[PDB]
């Protein structure tokens, strides 16, 4: 956390 978590 879509940085890509």
């Amino acid at each position: 956390x879509v940085x890509x978590x």
